[PDB]
């Protein structure tokens, strides 16, 4: 109920949510992330997160990340993206990370959105 | 799929879009960070309260019946409408809204996503 609605803004906000694993695999996306990278949902899942990256990026972005959120709780920043067709963009970029029990990380929660105009 | 339903719930609070869920008389139900940042409102300020509050004065009675309107024919509605913001000031904000529906296919409310647009 109050739960599901909460859920059901997934595919109607214009953020894009990617949602990861601890092995850094893609296992949900929302419609904000088609429009954002291009990829469909069937598409991104089971791919690695970092195909959405410069692959020149990966490295520094993916410390940086698992540093903010191991000590932080919280990463945020502006990197660029690799979109579907090739082109070359810049996001405004968050991680939160997902937990289990007895606060144990299963995974991460990336918000996503486009400002290369700016 | 309750793990599937966890995680979606979970953007909620960190997305930048303002949600403002209400019932199916137009009162705040839930109320995510987002909308705390574009409107003024915590959620405490929020839920409860109707949602015209954060409509200008004389917008009001438009808004829902396009709303209504735009729900029957296409099953959901956007538009670009003025916005009151808790301090006071108007601006403008490209919104969308959408039928929520309980356990029965029976609809118990409404979804509202938000964005400020006031600039330009």
């Amino acid at each position: 109920d109050i739960l599901k609605q909460r859920a059901k803004a997934f595919d109607y906000v214009f953020d894009a949510i990617v949602v990861t694993d601890l092995q850094g695999f893609i296992i949900d996306w929302n419609k904000g992330s088609e429009t954002l990278y291009g990829y469909s949902k069937e598409q991104a899942i089971g791919q690695p997160v970092n195909m959405l990256h410069v692959p020149g990026d990966t490295e520094h972005i993916t410390s940086e990340v698992i540093s903010a959120v191991e000590n932080q709780g919280k990463w945020t920043g502006e990197i660029r993206m690799l979109h579907k067709d090739g082109h070359i963009g810049w996001i405004e970029s968050m991680c939160v990370p997902i937990y289990g029990e007895n606060y144990q990380m299963v995974g991460a929660l990336g918000i996503n959105r486009d400002i290369t105009k700016r």
